[PDB]
DNA sequence: AGCGTGGGCGT
DNA sequence: TACGCCCACGC
């Protein structure tokens, strides 16, 4: 079910498909593939560049849904944070 | 609050 | 293999 196992020292780490080992390994090497083209900074994934990218534009595509609040997110998680907190 | 950076997952 | 989504933890 998890035949890609991690053998770094140490590591005990397992994963149902290839991709997520060799993901996995890039916090072990350092191994950045992927770099901001505003700012140089190298980053292990290309997901995770895309939304750092948005730290250059401003882009916020996550709106809070609560009537009068005007508040917007660069991601869905930081929504996520924040209608947590509106019901609290 | 903002965001780096793992995870698991869908395509 | 690629791309990118949501979930969360930890500053
Ligand atoms: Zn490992
Ligand atoms: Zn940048
Ligand atoms: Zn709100």
């Amino acid at each position: 079910e998890k035949p890609y196992q991690c053998d770094f020292k140490d590591c005990e780490r397992r994963f149902s498909r290839s991709d997520q080992l060799k993901r996995h390994q890039r916090r072990h090497t350092g191994v950045k593939p992927f770099q901001c083209k505003t700012c140089q900074r190298k980053f292990s994934r290309s997901d995770h560049l895309k939304t750092h990218t948005r730290t250059h534009t401003g882009e916020k595509p996550f709106s809070c849904r609560w009537p009068s609040c005007q508040k917007k997110f660069a991601r869905s998680d930081e929504l996520v944070r924040h209608h947590n907190m509106h019901q609290r």
